[PDB]
């Protein structure tokens, strides 16, 4: 399908949960990113599919679902210049239960203060997965995220 989508999740007290893939993943493993990442399947709506993964890969129901960067797209190039391109817009979410981590999809996590997030993003971007780096960079994706437990 070529489509993607991209999840920030925060819990109440206004904190980003940053997820460490776990080592079994075939892509990226071990690397800290964004709270979840995914491709929704047959006949699923983007929502349907943040949700499915939200409750799959960190256990938690989710609420107030909100668009962050509706144009995002995801472009990678392999070794010898094959590239996949896909539409991957983000969203930022609401933590409304526990977490119940699930380890075969995430091995660590914690919950850091978005702004403390963007000054490593910014200096060691490469400490991170590349979609978060390219996320967080766009201004208005970043005053979205940097505002959205306000409101």
């Amino acid at each position: 399908l070529h489509l993607a989508f991209s999840c920030w999740l925060f819990n109440e007290d206004g904190q980003l949960l940053v997820t460490r893939r776990s080592l079994s993943k075939k892509a990226w493993p071990g690397v800290w990113t964004n709270s979840v990442c995914g491709h929704p399947q047959q006949g699923e709506t983007t929502e349907e599919a943040i949700i499915r993964r939200c409750r799959f890969e960190l256990g938690v129901e989710i609420t107030d679902l909100t668009p962050v960067y509706p144009h995002f797209s995801y472009r990678a190039t392999d070794p010898n210049g094959i590239v996949e391109n896909e539409v991957c817009p983000v969203f930022a979410a609401r933590a409304t239960s526990v977490l119940q981590v699930n380890s075969e999809e995430v091995m660590d996590y914690q919950w850091s203060e978005f702004k403390s997030v963007w000054k490593s993003l910014l200096a060691t971007p490469w400490a991170f997965s590349p979609w978060m780096v390219m996320q967080a960079s766009d201004e208005q994706a970043r005053e979205r995220l940097l505002n959205y437990c306000q409101r």
